[PDB]
């Protein structure tokens, strides 16, 4: 055993560059800490390791809990923090392990995929799986990206409705979209302003700027580009206020209309049929069911609910689990979740069952954030988007979309079908 | 090295039970495996260890992907396998690390929280920290629980629309009502079935079953009594046709006003009251600087962009990353993030700023799902609300409920006064 | 011709109750008004006969216009204004004549109804025929009300958010909601309250009180009760303030989700079966077209729209024609006209058309207000329910709520069927 | 007396060109009719004067009530119905008289209006009376329209969602919007296309045509520009089946969220300050309890209903009773009634009320429809906004839109100031 030295002693340690921590003792640097010498948010620099910050913050922690054992089962050890400090999380005290399960192959677009899934919901990788095979004895899905773009909406505000209305006008003229425009796209050479949408409420003028980000989810990105882009509006309005940078008018991470009109993000659709005989065998039903209660659940059910945005069965379930996978902000799933699925009779007989998914705003990225960090990269990799796709910018993040509708498609088939065939 | 030994012999050592797997290479389990031998999904209980098993799952897939070292850094050693297994996920081949932090001490009903966030989103445990330490100074927060049942919205359909009204006219009376709840109740100690709640559409009636369900998030136990009330249902009109046990009238995982209107899960509300020195010191900013920027995003904004339940700033990051560290179903942040957040002047002076969030259809549980594994128990027990409470059933959720509004109301802080000081 | 007498003369003839109004001129009168002496409200009570006073009224209004002329065919002459007086309109100039059309018969519950609709609307009376001939040849429709009562939504305030939860706890007690029941029935003989619906949202907490009036719309009464019902919470909650007595959450003339998820006024559905033979030759289609058109417009089309409730064709149209006839406030079919149409194939072959329309918020009265002048007293008793129902209180009031119903869904066939035979 | 003639010498009198109908008895044309050799539709057409035929029609219909003499205070005589024949309504059978009051003067845009409201609503016109009477005593309000069109929303389908993506793409293209403008705007001088707005949902296409259209309300025209462009597109996509002219994508007469976040014919903003002094002494209340209110009833009652659009306390009143007096189609108040609210302190003491409204779906125009008729008309003109306006055009239709806004504005003070004042 030994002892805790002095804070005055123990703080010279620290600073000698020959001789610093790793020659003090877990008590040594609790002590240095407690007498608020050492910052316990600089642990991972100020230790010799990272590790070592991460395990000193988790004694602390546990000095502090109700229960002291209470973090013996959260693992911490043999993982890399050098990616996670200053980039994806703070005061960190270990990792969350979700499990991941592997659905496919997904047959898309005369492609095959083998979508990671991490989740703690049973059941659900199997049933994805189950849709999977019946799209793939079906002849495959298709997809298609119809709109892609991020969106910022700051909200501004006039001395006077009539000045809103009047920065509105010439926000609408070619010149001032040309003057926002020029200096949007300055900050980034992926800033690339798309038509502009506001709406006016009295004197507060919301903004909605979309733009393609590369492959990155784009958030930063246009936040800057906004900004840039308001500090000219500014310069012809000297009058305005910049309210918030964000005005809810986005929507980012919230359910809006706006989202499901318009679109956010990328919009895909995917579609496939499914023959008779597949329904049948592999599915367990008949495409008359199925239709019956795509109507009945899908479309009649979530209008007597009052959704906006929720026509589909467990949309944000294989939303999530991808998301977590492959590390997308999973907050986003709020928004990305919005789809509606549709059901029909098909072929010569009206006897296969047409199926497609519709997502108008699937928020997604395979650059920066939580794809930086190389556990998300793999799953990113087994899907072949990994990263920026040098040639074609943007083309990894698209692929991922039409992946993570596909997929939603197989779920919506394989969930629907088991309600179908009920009891 | 060695070589793979011929498959009739192979499937005769798995068979031996005192020389079974173990004494087979990799190359023979996959050699079974791809003779249809072995079914793939059973090798975590076929191979010798969990871990093998996924360890020969990881290579099969492996080998049908384009870049065979996708899973080098997707990790699956040293994790205990065995509380996954049949439970929680599916076609294993690893596990994905989220990052830890800790927002804290959150001071709420005059105790102190310290809340764990599994996220990778920057800075985001920084500035829930920043609004905890605000409470904090202000004198801490109040929360009550204001509702609480989790609900199913089953779909049945009757020959007419007339034949509906007949059910949900019985379904109305005392008597119809007793026999169900009856039914319903019989299935376990925790199915209490309340008030129903009835809607036509046609000949298509949706019944919604909500009843509390102890500590379990409720979604099994709640099922497994709607599937009973209704074969009684069915009794007296043998003529009724289920349709489907969901009928999107729970509403599960999907944006919908039912839950925003009605409630689902918990239902709570959280307040606090910040001097005006700390809303300066800590803040960086003013009250009225704040309540305008309240008002002109999370009320207007919202309003403008359309939305139903989303008339906060963040609230669904905040729900997402505690979710994600304690073992909930992340999907169902889609439904647990609705929450509106208020803020007004206070005081004998009106400078002390007073801020509520209120959340109706918060979805969480401390059992069962994904709160089996020890990882996310960890998580769950720094908060003093691991598993069960056998003295008060339910009180663990309901707590844990109250945290999370809390926790989203220190968040809504943060980002509220990092938006109103701009730049 | 003549000249004008002096103001202070002619305020003396005015006075004379043997020699008043009509001894002097419009010239006479309307230099008493100009002089501030009589006020011009009061017209109808001061002049000799109502129609003069509302001419003078006229004469007044016309001098300030900019073109003289403005109401030459505006018609005020030989109408009945005593009815009009403080009851139904102030500053009275005339009054607006709207066409009157008779739609049907509609075959309704075994009942023929002639239903009036007041439009200028060119075609909507006789697509509204087509449809009744349609449903008349298709054996009668079928309507029930499902429920029934109208809604109240005042907003109070408490010091704090536990406060509210407080009352709301309160609220639902048996013994809190008897004594509030007490308070909101004594007020008057239909006044009978149902079951209360709250919702908090920080420190305000909104009450939406429920009740049947009889054969009054029953704002007016649910209104007093509600006002009765606070006063007695207030004895209970003496820090609570009655921040307004509607507080948006009734809701009343504006779209809201909860109109359509718990119902306001009447509930009702209707439903018919078309043969095929009859949708051929009188709808000019098929059965497989309508079902097309239904779902990918009333359906599909409304969510992609983001509609809440709007899941019809032109309920609107026949809602509003029908209010105008029949004396309602015809502002209220903004709520009224919340209409879900389905259509599904039906009979031994699949080839007949069964339609359903579900109307979850018809506001509607016999009494009071617009009903009480004899024009739309006509329009009322051509129904067969006009007044109230001495036998069953409210009983007309649900019959013209089924006829409202199934007038819609006629207009809905016809317009459909139009749509669908199309090009 | 007299006594009926047999049928066929009566069908011979109608036929003779110098002796006609005039020679024939109420009872004869009554025999004629009810033989089926007179088509009652055409009574107006084949009787001598309209009058008489729309007797007729109301004798026939008196026959089949079970209460013959409801007829008797429907008022049909002395009323133009030339113009409405083949126009405006059909088997009429007379007219609902609509008591018209005169709010104002509403002092808007430095100009006077005397604004006349059709309604039955007792205490309606008083109130606007005294908003109108706050705004005048404030200096006036201003408004401005934002943006002007409109829209018309067909549903087409392709073979497979694939295809529909072809489509959008196409469409998004200068080359295919320029051809579809071209064929658009073909067919009207004022049919002038603005941009496109697509949305997919599987293989439904779903696309919102916008143009202004003069004075014109324009849904006639909009429609027929509408078909044109269809053809237009047809022709390139040969495949494409246009399934409904109107797929709910416009919005008409229905809630819909893209009505109020894209807007719907017009969209205007209103605005004014009120002096603390004239708040005090008019509307009896102050500023801060009108500010109170509005946020607390306005914006987050309506939040809490789950209102999209409905962020206000009564426009849907005000709207409904110009639209009825001004011969509007009366059932567009359920898009045109959408509208915000906002209040906030103003003035170097923050004791002045600010108020504007914002409406961004005001459907209207000044010509056509209901506006043909000469009582509708007068209304019209003593606004001054009668009929099509040749030098600018549109310019009628645009005043028209901002007075509504204004009388909203007018409506919501007052009422908002009598909620405050409460009791």
């Amino acid at each position: 055993p030994r002892e805790p030295r002095p804070n005055e002693e123990c703080l010279q340690i620290l600073g000698n560059a020959e001789k610093g921590a790793k020659f003090l003792s877990d008590a040594e640097i609790i002590q240095l800490v407690n007498a608020k010498h050492i910052p316990a948010y600089k642990l991972e620099t100020l230790m010799e390791t990272h590790e070592r910050g991460v395990s000193i913050r988790r004694q602390l922690l546990s000095k502090k809990l109700s229960e002291p054992s209470s973090l013996q089962y959260l693992p911490y050890r043999d993982y890399n923090y050098s990616l996670v400090m200053g980039a994806c999380c703070e005061n960190v005290i270990g990792y969350m392990p979700i499990p991941v399960g592997v659905a496919g192959p997904l047959c898309l677009d005369e492609k095959e995929f083998q979508v990671p899934m991490a989740t703690t919901e049973g059941c659900l990788v199997a049933s994805t799986n189950r849709g999977c095979r019946a799209i793939g004895l079906g002849g495959g899905a298709s997809s298609r990206v119809l709109a892609d773009g991020m969106t910022r909406g700051p909200v501004v505000r006039l001395p006077r409705a009539c000045d809103s209305a009047e920065v509105k006008a010439w926000l609408e003229t070619s010149e001032g979209f040309a003057v926002i425009k020029e200096a949007f796209d300055s900050t980034s050479r992926f800033a690339r302003l798309q038509k502009l949408h506001t709406s006016i409420a009295g004197r507060n003028l919301y903004i909605r700027f979309q733009s393609r980000s590369g492959d990155a989810m784009g958030m930063n990105m246009i936040s800057k580009g906004t900004e840039k882009a308001l500090s000219k509006l500014h310069e012809y309005f000297p009058e305005m206020q910049i309210l918030a940078v964000s005005g809810n008018y986005c929507t980012d991470k919230k359910p809006a209309a706006i989202n499901w009109i318009e679109g956010r993000g990328k919009s895909v659709v995917c579609e496939a049929v499914i023959p008779a005989k597949v329904v049948r065998e592999v599915l367990k039903t008949t495409t008359e069911a199925m239709i019956e209660v795509n109507i009945n659940k899908n479309l009649v059910g979530s209008a007597m609910a009052g959704s906006i945005g929720g026509y589909n069965a467990h949309a944000a379930n294989i939303v999530t689990a991808i998301y977590i996978a492959c590390g997308q902000d999973a907050a986003q799933n709020v928004g990305s979740s919005n789809c509606i699925t549709l059901m029909e009779a098909s072929g010569p007989t009206n006897e296969d069952l047409y199926i497609s998914c519709t997502m108008p705003s699937i928020e997604i990225g395979t650059v920066g954030g939580g794809t930086n960090l190389l556990p998300q990269q793999a799953c990113l990799q087994m899907l072949g988007v990994q990263g920026a796709c040098k040639d074609n910018p943007g083309e990894n993040a698209r692929q991922l979309a039409r992946i993570v509708c596909g997929t939603v498609m197989a779920g919506e088939l394989s969930l629907m079908a088991a309600l179908a065939a009920g009891h």
